[PDB]
């Protein structure tokens, strides 16, 4: 059909959720190209979408290595239909850990591909919607792109980067009438070791690292989203006729993040924060 | 003498100014490894060295470039006092202009010494403040990296990555006894080709950057502060009993920011930006 988009990291969470989700849709008026880094991981997609029955041909499948050029290059060529309505920037990793245990090549890692990444699909595909004068750019946000979670450094330094790309973007597109929103996720419900860990660290980070290991794990059983809702947030923004900059899927968060912005300097959410982790 | 002090980027900017500025402190506590990426700069630092008078081997040279690991490693070597009390987080790069004309390899260039170079600092320096318990990390922020400006877009990706860098590194830090704080300077009193601009983009957006080029050169001009003020903030800092988060070197800044945090959708102060910059 119509609204010719295309997602990025479908082999699971969310972007998986979202391409069924839209391929799918009883008025048939999406067109999918859900990319996957690694091909031979097409599996759960194609399995979910026939659980579905998504109409044939409403869904494709694309490779796409958001930490190479050519590849958003090729990507973008094969997208047949001419245009790419709705950009939905969603490939995003994870880190967890004291700084001084995570290694260099794994930072690169996830910047190359959070950060960089991305704006190498805003590149592709911004100007052809500045061209045509329209056009919805979606991205994956977390509420650890708004506040600093202990343990998460690297995570949360690259989702607050796209909390600035975003941003400063949003302001010069405004009389394009090209859309950007973020939707600001929590957890949602998608599934080092102590030898390796405790090797490259103090013992009391070490106790500290645990400590949150376990607090984080009942955090998630009571606050955690079904995948369905989050999904739905990316269809209630790319329906608003103005939409927003954000989304957010949940609200359990904003109490944390109004003290946050009450208090400038920090030690306020910092010392708030800090208990609410440990003790 | 005493406090043990490694500045970065020391070859011109804030960096320089801090380095003589402490290097030459009446009461001579403090001893300086200014870093410079590029030795064959040292130059300008050593003359300005001159003129204040620095008492002999207060103030030291080292080579130090943050986009490599060894390098980080050599200079934590060269600190013959073996201890490092204070460590001054300041490379940092920039980028103007319309993100469709930004070159891959200048976007990666910003992230990797911004943001991961501040990282690999951090990796080998927190350790032993960790270690005695005691120490302390001054980290150059900005005004840009607390709300998105326009044409900026990667720099204030990078300048939102060390606020979330070192927002969770603090919550985990607190009760090791070693301080983190940032510096959130704004215009300072320190100084692409239309044919290549204009070439990788749309003319409405160009007509839009010139604007913008425009709107800036007159802030500067009624904002920018004497480079000496900046410095005060980073001793002023570094010489509380108890530190906050951030330290604003000017409030000027502050209403923007304030109902940046009154209306977290964003579309109030992607608004008022908007016509801030351009009508
Ligand atoms: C950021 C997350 C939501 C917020 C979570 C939170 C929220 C509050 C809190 O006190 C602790 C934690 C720990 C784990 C966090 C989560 C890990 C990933 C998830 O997106
Ligand atoms: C972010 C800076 C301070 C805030 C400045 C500002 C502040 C307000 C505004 O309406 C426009 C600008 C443009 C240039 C900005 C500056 C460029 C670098 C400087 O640090």
């Amino acid at each position: 059909a119509r609204t010719v988009v295309l997602i990025t990291g479908c082999s699971s969470g969310i972007g998986l959720h979202l391409a069924v989700r839209l391929a799918s849709d009883p008025s048939q008026s999406f067109k999918v190209y859900a990319t996957l880094r690694d091909l031979k991981t097409q599996g759960r997609l194609w399995e979910a979408a026939r659980a579905l029955a998504c109409p044939p041909g409403s869904l494709e499948t694309l490779q796409l290595d958001v930490r190479d050029s050519k590849s958003v290059a090729a990507a973008r060529e094969r997208v047949t239909e001419g245009r790419v309505d709705v950009l939905v920037c969603n490939a995003g990793l994870g880190l967890l850990g004291p700084l001084e245990a995570l290694g260099e090549d794994a930072v690169a890692s996830v910047l190359d591909v959070n950060v960089v990444g991305t704006v190498r699909m805003l590149q592709a595909f911004l100007p052809d919607m500045k061209r045509r004068g329209s056009g919805r750019v979606l991205v994956t946000g977390s509420v650890g792109g708004l506040m600093g979670l202990p343990f998460n450094d690297v995570y949360c330094a690259s989702k607050f980067a796209l909390e600035g790309l975003c941003e400063s973007l949003a302001v010069l597109l405004l009389p394009f009438g090209v859309h950007l929103s973020l939707i600001e996720c929590g957890p949602v419900h998608t599934a080092g070791s102590p030898e390796e860990v405790l090797d490259r660290t103090d013992i009391h980070t070490f106790h500290r690292f645990y400590q949150y290991l376990a607090q984080s794990k009942q955090v998630f059983r009571e606050a955690a989203q079904n995948p369905e809702e989050v999904a739905e947030v990316f269809l209630t923004a790319l329906r608003a006729p103005k939409p927003t900059l954000r989304y957010f899927t949940t609200e359990r968060f904003l109490p944390l993040l109004r003290m946050r912005l009450d208090d400038p300097s920090g030690s306020n959410y910092v010392t708030a924060m800090h208990r609410e982790v440990f003790g």
